[PDB]
């Protein structure tokens, strides 16, 4: 329909703007639509957009607002002292201040529906979040109201929240608008999404992104789809895929690269009260960090992740067991039947599951999924559902049978409650993916698994050895293959940590020279570096010019193709702060062929410094341009748990960086 009210080219500059006589009398019915297309790059630190009050004295709680914070939270309130009524609805890391120097035109809609009795607010096309209460109250019918402001709520006769920015364009409506509606609002939207809610993973949450470009110009990226609202294990996540065949302008629907069945994959929002939001998927297998390279040898593309038996993540993982048995040179996997209180069994050759105590082999035998074989009929289990309905979180059997896997909680045969390290292969560039393999141990039998660092693992140019970065505790441990994959070296360098997250990503800057840059506990980025193709390692020296927190961000980076001021190039993806994770940049350093030292010589702001920024995905995409894919949001943050749709992708080029 038709905007009762519209206007626009509103300056913010903490001075508040009265539009009363045009809006006031317009107003009617108990449903509302504001659209608001709005511009806040330097925003203070709590300052009201737009506002319908009482300004009246005596009436100082009578008002609505919508509101924004220099976090990139917005929020409305909906208050009215005679009705009893105060509401509070809001949503951290939902906005975009700048983007390539130019401040971004955010879409903000809020609709108010008295039928449905129910507030929602989408801003750049994104739904963050949606309200339903017992008791509604129209924003209209707010006891006394007699002002409408932009840049300040109109209380007690003074400005208060007084605003910085601006308002392009404001139209208002007496109809709550539908979805179908509001999808075709136009957006200026500064980003894409490439994994999202409703998509065919059905997580309603993603983390951990990762960015490849293969030979072919596909560009592939590969994330935790995680659906016990963001947690990390335990829960349920899945590792999930898509390509893009166009540079990055368009993705393909997802498909999974690593997934269990114990649990049904289910778009779940997830509580975000104190009193619930650490509810966590208790008894699911799932996967965490995975990361993608490609293989000239081969032309195979390869894919490894974390992978976590039901019930377990790193807290709680059992280190001091690799999860494997020695028996003569060989790792054997090991399991526990259901009423013994010890492991007894192994897989050996050919999956067949042996007794280790009486040496008998049995009738039982592990199939190449890790499902579970009975005299060569599969065996299934129950698989679960979690819901809130009860008011708090609930696993049950939802009826439904499948394989049974020695991952899964009602298995029969349960590997060791430990991480392991898995792979999969694509032969088709990222439109199928074969049945993971688990890795064997690296540091020994009785010492758990490491951990996989996120990202891209590096092919050497010069020859087809492959690294994947792991870390564990006290050192680095990185992962070689010189045969595509089939088998695996570890390569151990040492780092002055203990129990450090010492997520690590590594640059070729020239022919078997490798610069590793991971995420450390001084605030500091670190680094080390091989000069013979990581067979040994430098001492750890670190960055100045880059702050993180105590607690350190994931840090991905890129070896550049093209010279940059006559240099080779290396550039850098991380949050720069010392507060949270927020401030990102990329930043690009040139480097020094004498002696192989780097130069950062630009940052490039990807928002602003106050803006959540945290695990990231950088890449060349074929056509030079850099593409990048990052949580727009502070993974670290107690207070911005379970976001949907924060996870976010960019284009941007060189000259935008310098
Ligand atoms: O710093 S955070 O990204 O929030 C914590 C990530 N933990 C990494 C991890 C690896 C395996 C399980 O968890």
């Amino acid at each position: 329909i038709s905007p009762i009210f519209q206007g626009g080219s509103y300056q913010l500059n903490n001075k508040s703007i009265d539009i009363s006589s045009l809006l006031l009398d317009k107003l009617s019915g108990e449903s509302q639509t504001v659209v608001m297309k709005f511009k806040a790059d330097k925003p203070n630190s709590l300052q009201a957009l737009f506002g319908l009050s009482n300004s009246k004295a005596g009436f100082k709680n009578n008002y609505f607002s919508i509101f924004m914070r220099d976090s990139g939270e917005i929020g409305v309130e909906i208050r009215d002292a005679q009705k009893g009524i105060n509401y509070l609805f809001s949503r951290p890391a939902s906005l975009w201040g700048k983007h390539k120097g130019q401040a971004v035109e955010n879409t903000l809609v809020f609709v108010s529906d008295s039928k449905d009795k129910t507030y929602t607010m989408y801003v750049n096309g994104i739904e963050v979040f949606s309200e339903t209460v017992d008791t509604f109250l129209p924003i209209s019918n707010i006891n006394g109201i007699d002002k409408a402001t932009l840049g300040a709520v109109n209380r007690e006769g003074k400005e208060h929240y007084l605003a910085k920015g601006s308002i392009d364009e404001i139209s208002l409506f007496n109809k709550a608008i539908s979805d179908q509606e509001v999808s075709t609002i136009p957006l200026s939207n500064p980003f894409q999404l490439i994994f999202q809610s409703g998509d065919s993973t059905q997580a309603n949450y993603f983390r951990i992104p990762t960015l490849y470009t293969l030979s072919s110009g596909r560009v592939l990226s590969s994330i935790d789809a995680r659906y016990g609202g963001t947690h990390d294990s335990k829960s349920k996540i899945n590792i999930a895929t898509s390509y893009s065949d166009d540079n990055g302008k368009t993705w393909s629907e997802p498909i999974f690269a690593m997934k269990f069945n114990d649990y049904e994959e289910q778009l779940v929002y997830w509580p975000r009260d104190n009193k619930l939001k650490n509810s966590q998927i208790s008894g699911s297998a799932s996967f965490i960090d995975s990361s993608i390279v490609e293989d000239k040898k081969s032309g195979k593309t390869i894919l490894l992740a974390d992978v976590m038996p039901a019930g377990i993540g790193n807290n709680n993982a059992n280190k001091a067991d690799s999860g494997f048995k020695e028996i003569n040179g060989h790792y054997y996997l090991k399991l526990k039947k259901n009423g013994d209180n010890d492991f007894r069994y192994t897989v050996r050759e050919n999956g067949v599951v042996y007794n280790e105590t009486t040496n008998k082999p049995t009738n039982y035998t592990i199939n190449d999924k890790y499902e579970v074989l009975e005299g060569g009929k599969s065996l299934t289990v129950e698989q679960y559902s979690v819901d809130f309905d009860s008011g708090s979180l609930r696993e049950r059997h939802n009826g439904k049978q499948v394989p049974m896997n020695v991952f899964y909680k009602d298995s029969l045969f349960k590997v060791t409650p430990t991480n392991y390290i898995a792979m999969t292969t694509s032969q088709n560039r990222g439109e199928s993916w074969e049945q993971f393999k688990l890795l064997p141990p690296f540091l020994g039998e009785k010492h758990n698994g490491t951990y996989l660092c996120p990202g891209q693992g590096l092919a050497l140019k010069s020859s087809n050895r492959l690294i994947f970065a792991t870390y564990t505790s006290g050192e680095l441990t990185y992962l070689i293959s010189d045969d595509s994959g089939q088998t695996w070296k570890k390569s151990s360098a040492s780092i002055p940590f203990k129990n450090a997250t010492a997520e690590a990503q590594m640059v070729e800057l020239r022919d078997g020279v490798i610069r590793t840059f991971f995420r450390t506990t001084t605030g500091k980025i670190a680094y080390m570096t091989s000069r013979d193709s990581g067979e040994t390692w430098s001492k750890v020296s670190y960055i100045d010019g880059i702050q993180q927190t105590s607690y350190g961000t994931q840090v991905s980076a890129i070896k550049y193709s093209q010279l940059i001021d006559g240099k080779e190039a290396v550039i850098l993806s991380t949050p720069n702060s010392r507060s949270g994770r927020k401030g990102g940049q990329l930043v690009v350093g040139l480097v020094n062929k004498e002696d192989d030292s780097i130069d950062w010589k630009y940052h490039y702001d990807i928002d602003l410094p106050s803006y959540g920024y945290a695990y990231s995905a950088i890449t060349e995409l074929p056509n030079h341009h850099i593409g990048v894919l990052f949580e727009k949001y502070d993974s670290w943050s107690r207070n911005e748990l379970h976001l949907s749709n924060v996870v976010q992708y960019i284009d941007l080029e060189i000259n935008d960086l310098t």
